[PDB]
């Protein structure tokens, strides 16, 4: 359960501009992604804190894309470092993923299947293996999932393959160009980045977002 | 001769999870190498300040292992930050599409540091996806400049196959000799080094399991 929906995908990567803009929207957060920009620029230590500084969740999106033995210890010291969720890429193929899951299950935190990415580069080799991928992460047994707002036929046909009872979440929203109405209709939650953490008033962004989506 | 030689075609990868061993253990094998890989493991155990420390303690160029896999924005600042620590070189995914790679290579020549594309995994899995695409990323990686790669030594038949696509005047580098099967005498035949990990710094005598490649391959 994600407060209104809404991820907020801090990736600023100064401490303090950081736990601003974050403490700026705190009101409509509860969730916060936090990628490799923040965390190799101030450390590890920055997500421990936001469990504290602002009591939130955090999703570890780094995107792992090792071989298995790495991508064991990757997941081990994130975990560690206090993260709830980490998101894992699926291309690397099923014995990776099995890896992510395998650390998250021992420790009892959460992993997220990214099956399609929102960039226009995505389209030479990720479109094309994105519902294999998907399915892989059926078969694995992955109940959560990372889909493009960007897309919104492959974000239906994502809900379609994953199932009604697994969980989805959308980025894309805003600057790449998606939608905050279309994307929700198959996904759980949005993720919105620079439309918040770089607007001249971050507050008066992730109110709107939630206005222009409030009446579901 | 333009790209940066590796001592004795071996870049160890430091995969140790705690500053210590991983300080002790490079320690040992200084003398048999000059480059080292250092990735996530070990950067996020112990702070990428850990960049700079070893690479001033030990002299030796740094590649960081990262393999960037976001979207072209993202990869900017990754790349930034991991230059900003001081890394000679970053590891970078093809899979992604070449807006995602471009990203990383602008900023590689904007600070003057050098991008590896990896078009082929090594373990079992790369079998599913990345194998299928591997010679077209290995050809992108071609055309938008990239002289560095990574491939599989666990598989010389695609090595070969990566070797013939990037030609002779780029530079090949290899994982998956030692814990994962492959041999270094084979691999070299198509890559310029080897990575090597386990194999060497799980090894009872670190130095010792170094010497002892460099020695296999010094005729060779
Ligand atoms: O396919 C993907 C992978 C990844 C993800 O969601 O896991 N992201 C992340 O979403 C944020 C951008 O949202 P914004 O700033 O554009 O509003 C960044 O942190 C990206 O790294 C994507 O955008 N596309
Ligand atoms: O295809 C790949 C991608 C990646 C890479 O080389 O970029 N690696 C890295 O090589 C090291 C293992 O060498 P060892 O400990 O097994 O001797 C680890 O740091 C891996 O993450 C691979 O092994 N296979």
């Amino acid at each position: 359960d994600v407060m209104n929906r809404l991820i907020l995908a801090m990736d600023l990567m100064n401490r303090d501009d950081a736990l601003r803009v974050t403490g700026e929207v705190r009101e409509y957060i509860d969730t916060v992604k936090i990628g490799y920009p923040l965390v190799l620029s101030e450390g590890m230590d920055i997500i421990a804190e936001f469990r504290k500084r602002f009591g939130c969740r955090i999703i570890a999106d780094f995107k792992v894309a090792d071989i298995p033995e790495t991508n064991e210890k990757i997941c081990r010291a994130t975990f560690k470092a206090g993260a709830d969720a980490i998101i894992v890429h699926g291309f690397p193929g099923a014995d990776s993923v099995r890896a992510c899951l395998n650390v998250a299950e021992e420790m009892g935190r959460e992993v997220f299947l990214l099956t399609e990415m929102s960039h226009p580069g995505a389209e030479m080799f990720i479109q094309g293996a994105a519902d294999e991928i998907a399915r892989m992460g059926v078969d694995l047994g992955v109940k959560n999932y990372v889909g493009p707002s960007t897309r919104p036929e492959r974000l239906s046909r994502l809900r379609e393959i994953i199932g009604q009872d697994s969980f989805l979440i959308s980025p894309g929203v805003g600057a790449q160009g998606g939608d905050p109405g279309e994307t929700l209709r198959f996904a759980d939650a949005i993720i919105v980045g620079r439309s918040i953490y770089l607007a001249d008033n971050p507050a008066a962004a992730a109110a709107g977002i939630i206005e222009s989506i409030k009446d579901l």
